[PDB]
């Protein structure tokens, strides 16, 4: 029962009870806070009350279901695309979707049937290069890239990969999950802060992290970009979300268009913590607050384990990270930022990272 | 846009606005009506409150999403099995859940459900409906590798049912593994409403139980229940479970609640039947051409032998205020059209008697009749 962590009593998204203790949370994914909005919360009970527990599916000549057709705008308007495709699930759109859109060519970072898998060195822009130009030239080619990196808490240099992959006319896939509601002018992510606005054939997503709720999504401006609703070898296996589940995530969605003051907010904390954490000597992921993660870098299992128990107790919850996941001999205590965290528990959250990482060694 | 049906206002389970009429809903497989369940809706209403719209994953070693141990427990205590692993999608259960357990050979039904009707299992079919088939194509097979024959409790085409006893008999005569489908009986099929399963005294028989909420339970999502002490590595299936994700605080709530409720909804299954007969036997004696000579289960499929003809009575059905379900080939065999009533919980003697009414009126009009 490793690091198991059970929430048995939430007050809000950055506080709980975990095994007894009021805690707070700064390991889950929620950056925007969106599952405890007010006005998210009332759509998703007035769905509920309206249009009861389950629907059926209702296809309508095309692999619309009737029911996402509202938050599959909301997803139009939020990216200015033409195509939104939501899926029940964030993985039959975290990888559900390359294998239905590729004997062919997948292109993607190292650290990221019918498919040929080719990797790169992470972060790689050159190795990118290398790879593709020693590929056939006819078949069909599809690169696959993150805005942020999950890990680290790192920014993937897109600009200069996205132009490098047009090099070779392949196919520009972002998954931009961890920058949802708070990367560029429109909070698109990364590919956006990067003015790629365009550039990207389809962006990739999932409804966990800033959305709030179970599925994922795609969104393009490809014309043909609606056949993919039809593919049958890459099953349109799927299920139609129940009223609350679309309200809530249209909601959500529509709100992330206008959260200026969150997005302030999650920006302030994560660089408050960022700065903070680094002028108590900690080796942090990035040298520059890039992203609402703020990984923590230590180099012995042990002592990582023991401090992440240390920060649990003193009231903090925060994820641990280790190979297979990260690089041997390298442990990470990952902070994840919400927009809904006070500066008074940012500083809290300082201030147990310093007693904690003193009392274990690490500082 | 074919035989699209938009409800635009939805009164109840039984009633909602269709283009612009109010609509009696007769095609749709809210079995016991609990969408609607006020003690459902409050569940989840006080889940999305308490929880908020979503939760992170919380997988554990097994893989196990804490939110689904509730709802996976409500599924033990209902079919009465030590093993239950809920899925979030009806398919990842319905068909997933198959190529998961199994070079090697699926023996399923020609006919098998519009969801069964890829990869690493070689497929066998047999027969619709013939014990005798499934005995013959089952001892032409190679008997050392690993067999899996896959069955439904109730069809739900015609809306009859599969003879469990005999079939479950006889590939056990081979050693073959048993997966049953109880998504169109979940609630009122055997003493404990387990599906036919159980009302042919087959609990212990059966190896796995597949089944989707949306029918009886009310929510998005399938499961599956079994006995096999092994059943807990299924989670951890190479790819048909580690792309699965824990459905949210009000999903979860509604279906337990639901689930549990299933367990003593005596009066919503005393009254689906009576429905379901009333319906069966009027149609009937109108001279209807149906699916079934006797009242097998909650599904009534009226039989037409014209597409033309089985097309405008839909119409006149829809316009007259009714809305059931058209089925055509490439779902039944060809020149088999039909229009299929799938009987609620919810509808009252008075709606059963005005559904009647309709299908004459219609039924004349057309002449079907």
């Amino acid at each position: 029962e490793p690091f198991a962590i059970v929430m048995e009593q939430v007050k809000s998204p950055t506080e709980a009870v975990i095994r007894g203790k009021d805690t707070i949370l700064l390991g889950t994914y929620n950056y925007m806070g969106m599952t405890f909005d007010p006005d998210v919360i009332a759509a998703g009970k007035e769905a509920l009350e309206k249009f009861g527990s389950g629907t059926n599916g209702s296809r309508m000549l095309n692999g619309t279901f009737h029911d996402h057709m509202e938050v599959e705008q909301a997803l139009r308007d939020f990216y200015g695309t033409t195509g939104a495709i939501v899926f029940s699930t964030g993985y039959m759109a975290n990888l559900g979707i390359i294998s239905t859109l590729a004997g062919e060519y997948v292109i993607l970072d190292a650290d990221s049937g019918n498919a040929e898998i080719v990797r790169f060195r992470h972060n790689s822009v050159e190795d990118l290069d290398k790879r593709l130009g020693r590929l056939p030239k006819e078949p069909a080619k599809l690169v696959v890239l993150e805005g942020v990196y999950s890990m680290l808490g790192d920014i993937a240099p897109l600009k200069e990969m996205v132009a490098v992959a047009k090099k070779h006319g392949a196919m520009v896939l972002v998954d931009e999950a961890h920058s949802m509601g708070f990367f560029g002018p429109n909070g698109r992510g990364v590919y956006e802060a990067q003015g790629l606005e365009g550039q990207i054939d389809f962006v990739v997503g999932t409804f966990s992290k800033s959305v709030g709720t179970v599925g994922g999504f795609v969104v393009s401006n490809h014309p043909k970009f609606e056949a993919v609703r039809l593919a049958c070898r890459p099953y349109i296996f799927t299920a139609s979300l129940p009223p609350s589940v679309v309200a809530t995530a249209t909601t959500s969605i529509r709100k992330l268009m206008t959260a200026h003051e969150k997005r302030e907010r999650l920006w302030s904390n994560a660089r408050a913590l960022h700065g903070g954490l680094k002028a108590m000597g900690f080796r942090l992921g990035t040298e520059t607050c890039d992203s609402a993660i703020v990984a923590v870098m230590l180099e012995d299992q042990e002592q990582a384990a023991m401090m992440w128990q240390a920060l649990l107790d003193g009231g903090l919850y925060v994820n641990m990270a280790r190979p297979p996941a990260t690089p041997a001999g390298t442990f990470l205590l990952r902070c994840s930022i919400c927009a809904e965290h006070t500066p008074a528990q940012i500083q809290t959250v300082l201030g147990m990272f310093q007693a904690a990482g003193r009392a274990v060694g690490v500082i």
